[PDB]
């Protein structure tokens, strides 16, 4: 393809994290751009998956969503090479910053550019099924961005059935999928509802205390978040729109994101 980089043309200078591969700050020698190099551990995660993540990536062109430069398809180690955002994940920065600068305005931007996001995926016929904070990334002046090595393809809105023995993040994933291991674009705006609590709490951890094995029965019998210090009336709706029990009865992310752009029009 034309996505195809040779591998001498970037160099490795910092490592930022790992694990089934590791994340390293690089550069672009010919552009003198910084750049970050996602790579392939082995043995861990299966070959064909990773350069499957890399062939979706490539159909994916959104300014919320994280974007691919190249790849190192030819021969082992596997690159995959995307932009570089300079603040790291929006959990730690939300927990870490001056909340006189990152203000109730700044928190409805935030929102907004997500949701552009969403709709966008929404539109694609993609879902994501690992959205939260610590999966969002943060540039200069409160930009936000998606990561996205995890998309699926599935028609909106169809079900992906989740394979036998899976383990997920249970306080963000939807009782469909808790219950069923089924997952849809519904599911996606369930988890969404959560990740808008992370955001008006600055970080905190959610449903705080509770024993994880319980936590299915609590939604059984309508037990939710309650509404956070400082949260608008209408921002705590919309959360609780997200996480009715029915899939059907959740809005789309074209209504949510057409609320919170007047939103934050409006202050």
């Amino acid at each position: 393809d034309k996505w195809e980089m040779e591998r001498t043309d970037i160099t490795m200078k910092h490592k930022l994290g790992g694990q089934k591969g590791e994340v390293y700050e690089g550069v672009w020698k010919k552009y003198s751009l910084t750049v970050a190099v996602k790579t392939l551990k082995e043995d861990t995660m299966e070959v064909e998956e990773f350069l499957k993540e890399a062939a979706v990536m490539k159909e994916i062109k959104h300014p919320n969503l994280v974007q691919l430069l190249g790849v190192c398809t030819r021969e082992p180690p596997f690159y995959i090479i995307t932009e570089f955002m300079t603040y790291g994940n929006l959990l730690d920065y939300l927990r870490e910053c001056n909340r006189q600068e990152v203000n109730a305005v700044v928190l409805l931007y935030m929102a907004t550019q997500i949701s552009s996001a969403m709709e966008y995926l929404e539109k694609k016929n993609f879902i994501h099924r690992d959205l939260a904070a610590r999966n969002c990334l943060v540039g200069e002046n409160h930009l936000v961005k998606v990561a996205d090595f995890g998309l699926s393809r599935l028609m909106t809105g169809d079900t992906y059935t989740a394979h036998a023995g899976a383990k997920f993040p249970i306080k963000w994933t939807a009782p469909e999928s808790l219950a069923y291991n089924k997952f849809s674009i519904k599911s996606d705006v369930w988890a969404f509802g959560v990740l808008l609590w992370e955001i008006a709490t600055y970080g905190m951890s959610p449903y705080p205390g509770i024993d994880l094995s319980q936590v299915y029965e609590l939604l059984e019998k309508d037990y939710r978040m309650e509404r956070p210090e400082g949260c608008p009336e209408k921002v705590y709706e919309l959360m609780r729109a997200c996480w009715q029990w029915n899939p059907s009865d959740r809005p789309s992310f074209a209504e949510i994101h057409q609320a919170f752009e007047t939103m934050f029009q409006e202050s």
